[PDB]
């Protein structure tokens, strides 16, 4: 029932994600010199360094907010991909499955802790 435990759990999950080779295209903002039309398709860029910095600044109130930004990294990849078979997109799908598998308990524990707090 620790309402704050999600933050360190998210830090550790981000550390695992940065160790995954599949995260390399998503560690820093998409390079506009490499993909000049990126902002014509993507309205809100997102990347794992921005997520980590937001968490470390104390600018996430809950793990749901962190989860919304990580999911935005994946939806941007899906919206920008020219093919569902592209390399970078395929890496996003695996990393998404790994992230979803690990964030589930973080979200569950936080929501349960919060319900206990408001019981
Ligand atoms: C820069 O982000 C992305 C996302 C998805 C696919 C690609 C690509 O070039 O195949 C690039």
């Amino acid at each position: 029932y620790d309402i704050q435990a999600w933050k360190k759990q998210c830090e550790e999950l981000l550390n695992l994600i940065f160790q995954c080779e599949d995260s390399e295209p998503f560690r820093q903002p998409v390079d506009l010199l490499e993909y000049p039309d990126y902002r014509d398709i993507i309205d809100t860029p997102m990347d794992f360094a921005t997520v980590r910095e937001t968490l470390e600044a104390g600018n996430y109130e809950s793990p749901m907010e962190l989860c919304k930004d990580v999911r935005l990294i994946f939806s941007n990849s899906k919206a920008y991909t020219p093919s569902k078979r592209s390399r970078i997109y395929s890496m996003s799908l695996r990393l998404s499955a790994f992230f979803e598998e690990h964030i589930s308990s973080v979200l569950s524990d936080y929501k349960s802790a919060l319900r206990f707090h408001k019981r």
